[PDB]
Formats: C-alpha cells, structure tokens, sequence
C-alpha cells in the first residue's frame, strides 16, 4: 500500500543543515543562482546580494584557487579566516553545485583509520561465526566516529529490519534483537539509500536552512538534493529521531552484491558533526564488511552443496548393491531425510504412497498429491507455510508446516514430497507493530510511534526456509530417481 | 631436502642490513647481549663497551622517554639526532630484541594509502576479471611505493611460479607471462615467507652488517632472525638480485586461505627504502587483494557447478521419457559430453562399449577398461597425462591424452570415461630451466643462472586439468545407476 509514507519527496525540501553552506551556479560565467540563507556567515555579504553574481565575485580567494582539484577530485580543504573546512563538489539539475562543511580536524584521522581497516581484514576475521564479523564491525565504527551507539541493521526480505548487532557505550539502551516495521525507512528513502550510501544527521533538535530563491527559476521545484551532504531530512525522521531521544544519527548502507542489505546506523544522545573524510573512513569499513560477508556466505553455501552431495553419492552406492528400492529407501531413510533438512518425506513411485519417517496419513498425503499435480510449477515446488495455500493441512502443523515437492515425471503425478513441522520464533518489536505510527485526525498528517518499547509475537504454523542447498539436493535425487 | 638451496638457514646468517640498527637485552636487567657492530651509527660509544650495560645506560634519552609505549605497543616513532626513526621490538631466543629503521617521512603517507584501500576494495572490483583484479593490486602497490616494477607471482603446484600481472614504469623489462624455476625461492623460504609477509632488500649492492658477538653465547649459534625487519638475506639472493640488474627489493606474501598462494614482488633499480609504515600499508593491500580473490574465485565454482547442474537436470527430463538408456543417450550426446567438458565417452553399460563423440577404437577402450578394472580407486578416476600412467594409449594424445572414469557399480566393471584431446602450450621461461643455477666445480658454491632471457618449451600430451565442477558433474552423472 503506497503510503503516505512513501510519497514524501526527500530529495526536495529545499533545506540544508546548519553547520554547512550550500551554492549552486549555472553556465559558463558560473553565476550564483541558489545559496542557502544562512551563507552571511561564511561570504562576508548577506545571501540575496550575491543571487546572479558570477563566481569570482562571490567566493573568497581560497575557494576559487582550489577550484580545478575541486573540478576534478569533486573535494578539497581549504582555509578560510573561519577555519578549516571541506568543500564539496557535484552536478544537480544542470547547476554545478558546491557545500562547505567543518574540515576533520585530527592530524591522525587516517592513521587512525587505517588501524580498524586492519581489524577487519585481519588474517581471517568472522572466525567465530558471522556473528564476530558483525559486532567487529560495530565496535570498529563506533571507534572511529566516537557515537555513543552502533547497530547492525539487516532487511528482511519485506523490508522490514532486525538489529543483528550492536556495540554501544555503558550505560546505554539498545536494540540488540529487536525488529522494526518496513516503514521505519520508507521506500523512497532506501531507492535514495541505495544511490546515496551515507548520510549525517548532526543535530536532531536544529532547524532546517532554507534555499534561496526556493525553486530553481528554470524548474519551477526546489533544487534536487539526492547528492547533497548538508541535505536536511524528512520532518517526520527528526520526530523519529527525537522519539528515541537521540541527538544526532548517520548511516551507512551496506549494498553486498548491488543489492541494499542493510544499514550500519549510529546514534549520538547530543549533537555531533563527523567529517566528510571521517564518514568516507567508514565507507571503507562498511564495503570491506560487505566484502567478508559475501566470501564466508559464499563458503557457507559451498561447503553445503559438499554435504548434500556426499549424502547423494552415498545415496547411489546404495541403490546399486541390491535392487531393493523401497528397501534401500527404507534403510537409508535418514540421508534421505537430511537431503533437505527435513522430518519425512512421501514417495509417490506410483501404486502406494510410500510414507518415510515422520509423515501426514496416507489419505491426508493422496489428498495433497492430488492438488500438487494442478500447480504452476515445472520440477520443484516448496512452501514454508503449507495451511496458508492449502487449507486441508493448516491443522497439521506439526508434520507439514512446510512441503518441498519435486516432480519425477513430465506428465502423470510421480512426486518425492519432504514435510517440516512449524517451529515457533519469538520476534521482538520495538513497538507495537500493529500501530506504526499515528496519524491525526483526517489522516493527512503522519506521527512517527510515541514507543519504542518491547512488543513480542509469536509465529506459528511456518517452518524453517527452505534453504538453496535444499533444493540443489532434491533437484539431484530427481536425478536419482530416473 | 634435495637442493644446497634448500639447506642454506637464512635465519641463522647474523647480519642485518645497514639501514638499520639492532639491539638484543637479556633479562631483569635488560642487559645488552646481542649488538650490531653499525650500532655507533645512532649510539655515540663503541657497541663493544656496551655489551652487558642495562638498557638504561646504552640507549639514548630519546628512546628512553618513549620505553613505556614501546613496550607496550611493540612500536614507536622517535626523534633522535640522527633523524626520526621507527622503534620495533619483538622478542627472539628469549631475547628482547630492538631495532631502529628510519620512519616514514611524507606526513600524508596514510591517506594515501586509504585512497587506494578505495580502489582495491570498492564493489565493481573484478569487471574485467580476476585479471583486472591483480593488475589494479599491482598498480595500487606501485603508486604507494614508488617502485619501478611491481609483478604478480602465482604458485604452480610444483611450487614453480609465473608472473600473471606487472606494473611498471614506462620503459622497464618486463617478466609478464614468464615461468621462473621452482628452486628460484626454495623449501625454507617458502616456510618462513609464510609466517614472515614482509621483506625488504633496501640495497642489494651493500655488504652486510655483522652482529656481536657471532653467537648467541647460550645458544652457541647466531640469533633467530626470523621476525627481523633487518634481517639480510642469503648471499645467493643478494647475486641472483645483481644479475637481474635490480638495486632494492621489496616483496609480500599472498596468504589466500592459509596457504602461500604466491607473491607480490616488487623491483627497483636504485636502492629504496620504504617505511616500516608504509610497508603494513601495503600488507593491507596484499590481504585485500587475498580477500577479493576469494570471493570472485567461489562465486564463479558456483556459477560453474550452476550450468553442470542444469545439464544434468536436463538429462534427468530426457530420461523417464520415452526410450531406453543408448536412445536417449543418443539425442543427450552433446550434453553428456559437456558435462565434463569433454570430447567423448564410453559407457560400460555391460554390453559392449558404447562410444559417443570422438573416441579411441573399441578394442582399445576394452583394453584401457580392463586395466582401469585392476586400479585402485573408489568411485572416480583421472588423470591429465594418461600416457604416463598407461602407454598403450600414449601414442593417442589426439583423442585420449586425458580421462576421466566414474565407477558404476561396486565389485564390478561399469564405467563411464570421458576423454579429452591433448592441448599444447607455450611455456615461456626466464631462463634456461635445465640449468636453474650455476655450480661451481666440486658442487659446493651455488650461484644464479646468468640470463633472465626467455626461453620457451612447448607442453604436448596434456589435456586441459580436470575441475572441481567436473568432477562433481560426474559424480552426478553417476547417480544415474542402471
Ligand atoms: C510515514 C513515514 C515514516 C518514516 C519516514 C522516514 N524515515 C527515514 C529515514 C530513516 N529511518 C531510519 C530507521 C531506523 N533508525 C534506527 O536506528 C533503526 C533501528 C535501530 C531504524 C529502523 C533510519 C536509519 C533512517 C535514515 C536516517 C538516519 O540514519 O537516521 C526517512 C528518510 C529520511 C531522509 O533521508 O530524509 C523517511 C521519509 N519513519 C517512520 O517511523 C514513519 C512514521
Ligand atoms: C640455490 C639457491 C638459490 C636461491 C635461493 C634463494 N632465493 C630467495 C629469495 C627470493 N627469490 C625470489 C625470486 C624471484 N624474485 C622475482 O622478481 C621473481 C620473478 C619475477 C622471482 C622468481 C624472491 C621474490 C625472493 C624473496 C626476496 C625478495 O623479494 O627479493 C631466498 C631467501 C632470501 C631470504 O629471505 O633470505 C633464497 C635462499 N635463488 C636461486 O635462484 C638459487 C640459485
């Protein structure tokens, strides 16, 4: 359901936040044509001064003297009377667009920096299990940005989140565990989260800057802020925010193979400005926990094909040695169980069902047997909540909470069918997620939740995934199996 | 082991290179017991007449004041008169042992280096290949050194080597593409380059500098140089550098899941020295490049194992349709040939032979299965060479250079052998391979070949090796079974 939620245009609020100057210039003479209201403090002149003004009338001598590394690296630092500060560079809507922000001010930043990255390389981190990687991952960014709290954020495959991990100061709440509804982080925000990868919010409490003018005389809408790094965020994010009494946030996306797999989100209780090139320091860590993810999930993943695999191959040791293929399949019924990680399986060779292990009745199979050979699927089919597509079995389930049917002929009904029983997870909200937020009267103004308390639920009747390697395994008894 | 070469213990050689100072204590006292005979360099007073003095009283003020944080740390920056230098310390034969190397002088060095931490660990690191992948570590490590050459060396399983990358200045020798003897870095380098990743050669012209005295007085042999930053290398390299017509030398280990994958080596004509700093800079490009090579590596067995897995679930489909076992055979040629990448087979199904696509004449298969039958394996047989291990069949390296059998049965003769045709290499050698170093008459002074000049051989009789996604495929067409 396209959400009020979802239709906030964030790239257009036509505000920045206040430790920052933003100007924009258009064409050749590289005239002013937005600057946001507070620039007094670092021009000299008072901002509607200087709209048209070309850019060497505008920026101080400092500035300009940089402009071709800042052309060509798109940053640079420079010194203005005000101290030290960063300035960055980038095109938006045909206008070349230029922010200031407070330069890192530690000498040894990237010494610094270069520690942790060897933290999480190491010889072989996630020794421990993907568990270490992550809170070494935590422990590493909070380290590095000093944030009183830093938490591990993975998508579940509706969007909604868990906190996987958290490294946090004493003293100090957490959401370690906890899950938190899909429209925590709309579905604007993660398409610009999955372009934009960081994004500093330095004070909660402060209030936006405005743009000036606040349209772009040619567009006729505010200037697209996607890149910026002073951008000011959706209004109902700082309630939000301010909601989880935290006075500053920043975060990191951790995109894996393309895809947005999470977000590494730091909180601050007072306000807290990090530097470009500290948050760039970060970038780093996140892409290297991506990397490490990805080369122990694809271990994981390997060294599973290699167990299913072997248990196959004793598999058809097993059937050529006594042409006994109810028998074989009788007594080497438990490899045929661990295939697919399962609790029994129907075999449908064609007279009767033969029933292995821990199984629906006879009747209750041939009933579902009968309704499998109507489906869309072409070898394989598998649900992990079997009572919510085919009702005649949502009260077992103890026994077939989850099927994994695979099809041993083209036309005709010959099926191999392995059943797990539900296992019960207990989930934690962080709030009531029947309740994710509170709309006023009339339903045109949205309010983040007032709680952010411990809300539990219980899932039934759903068993554990059927994993890939699960599949990989019933594909090649198929095989087996002429 | 076999060589001289392998015999030379470059650990136990007592010299270190002239850069640099060491300095050995013993005991509560931390009285100096080990000393290089250069240590007046930095010490003012003649090293003899410090032999046996409390650290206290040999070491300068400035070192001193810093003691505390280099015990602790293992590691400090100090700013003597001589010019600022790096302090280590580890321990050896139950000595402290302290050296000094001049520190890094560009403030800088660590951004710079993080700039290229970027470049190795961004996503989109492999879109050209694995290639591409060693050539960016090559020029990554170039740019942080300043080195003219910077090569890639890949381990062969004969522990022989071959440069896959290089980066080098414009107008430098290249060795890209060439193979180097495996004698060229014997036995027990190889063990201590796995334990040690880091070495420097700052100049391969000057002598080396002795320690005091030339034992260890308990030990009664020189210390263990083994974890030394200083440590000279043996004379045969020092000549084997001259001869290649390099002054300095830099190289790290290429550590890829525990094991000594191979080497980044680095040249350069002018002696160099790089910093203890910048040189565990480097050692974060060198696990990062291990880290990616990795994860491309298991994802593209994945990818592999995903198209064999396809032909076989193709297969299973054609049987269980109409037909018998050599009909459906017949029309899956071209699959069953590909499953192992292969240019023929012969299925034993108890009949005679059948024999699909190119293969050697029936009579012949009958014999190589009849001796197949006598061999000692499991389930899987192969081999690249087939002519070495069986003649009859060495004439017919153009349709049986390599094999590969799966066993169809237990106590019985049903195979299936795919073969493969000879595939001809150029090996481009630096060098003569038949002489890989000159000896002196009576065989007891070893010296380097004289020439790096390319030297080629061509490789006949071998087919392509035989992979992992190969080997699986078969097991898997084995399951199968009659
Ligand atoms: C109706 C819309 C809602 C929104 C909307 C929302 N929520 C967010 C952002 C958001 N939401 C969240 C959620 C979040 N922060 C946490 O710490 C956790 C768990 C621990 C979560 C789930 C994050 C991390 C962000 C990124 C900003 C930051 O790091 O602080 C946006 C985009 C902000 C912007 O870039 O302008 C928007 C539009 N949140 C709600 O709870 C509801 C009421
Ligand atoms: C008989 C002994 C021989 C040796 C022996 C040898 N050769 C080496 C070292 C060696 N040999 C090599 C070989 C080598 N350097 C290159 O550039 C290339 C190809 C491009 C190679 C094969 C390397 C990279 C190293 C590591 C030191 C360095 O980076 O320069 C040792 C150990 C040095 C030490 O740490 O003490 C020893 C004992 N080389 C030969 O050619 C023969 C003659």
């Amino acid at each position: 359901d396209l959400s009020q939620c979802d239709r906030e245009p964030i790239h257009l609020l036509g505000g920045i936040q206040s430790h920052g100057v933003l100007l924009a210039f258009r064409g050749p003479d590289r005239l002013l044509e937005v600057v946001s209201a507070n620039a007094q403090a670092l021009l000299g002149r008072p901002p509607e001064t200087l709209l048209g003004q070309p850019v060497g009338r505008v920026l101080p001598a400092e500035v300009l003297a940089q402009w071709e590394p800042l052309v060509a690296r798109g940053s640079v630092r420079v010194v203005l009377p005000a101290g030290a500060y960063r300035a960055l560079l980038h095109e938006s809507d045909g206008l070349t667009v230029l922010e200031l922000e407070p330069a890192e001010l530690q000498p040894g930043m990237e010494e610094t920096a270069l520690e942790v990255v060897r933290r999480l390389v190491s010889p072989l981190a996630g020794v421990k299990g993907t568990q270490a990687l992550l809170q070494t991952a935590a422990d590493t960014v909070r380290a590095l940005t000093g944030f009183d709290r830093v938490m591990v954020y993975r998508f579940d495959a509706d969007w909604h989140g868990e906190v996987l991990a958290e490294s946090k100061r004493g003293g100090m709440d957490g959401f370690l565990g906890m899950h938190f509804p899909a429209t925590d982080i709309p579905v604007q925000a993660r398409a610009l989260y999955t372009r934009n990868p960081l994004r500093l919010i330095a004070d909660a409490r402060a209030r936006p800057v405005p743009l000036l003018p606040p349209v772009v005389p040619a567009l006729g809408r505010p200037l697209d802020l996607s890149n910026s790094a002073l951008r000011s965020v959706s209004p109902v994010h700082l309630e939000y925010l301010r909601n989880m009494g935290v006075g500053a946030s920043f975060s990191l996306s951790l995109l894996k193979e393309g895809v947005l797999w999470g977000l590494i989100a730091c909180h601050h209780l007072e306000p807290l400005h990090i530097s470009h090139e500290r948050r760039r320091a970060c970038e780093v860590l996140t892409q290297l926990l991506a990397l490490q993810l990805s080369a122990e999930e694809r271990a994981a993943e390997a060294s599973e094909d290699a167990h299913r695999a072997a248990l196959l191959g004793q598999l058809a040791t097993a059937m050529g040695e006594g042409g006994t293929l109810e028998e074989v399949l009788e007594k080497e019924s438990e490899r045929v169980l661990a295939l697919t990680g399962a609790a029994g399986v129907a075999l449908l060779l064609g007279e009767e069902p033969l029933l292995v292990g821990c199984t629906p009745a006879q009747d209750e199979v041939e009933a579902l047997v009968a309704w499998l050979a109507t489906q869309p699927f072409q070898t394989s089919f598998h649900t992990d909540r079997l009572g919510t597509v085919y009702p005649p079995l949502a009260a077992r389930a103890d026994v077939a909470a989850g099927i994994l049917a695979v099809r041993l002929a083209p036309a005709a009904a010959r099926f191999a069918i392995w059943f797990r029983p539900e296992v019960a997870r207990t989930i934690s909200w962080a709030g009531n997620p029947r309740k994710p937020a509170e709309p006023e009267p009339g339903h045109q103004r949205l309010h983040p939740r007032g709680s952010f308390q411990a809300w539990e639920e219980t899932v039934r009747d759903t068993s554990l995934p059927w994993k890939r390697a699960d599949l990989g395994a019933a594909e090649g008894f198929r095989g087996a199996l002429v």
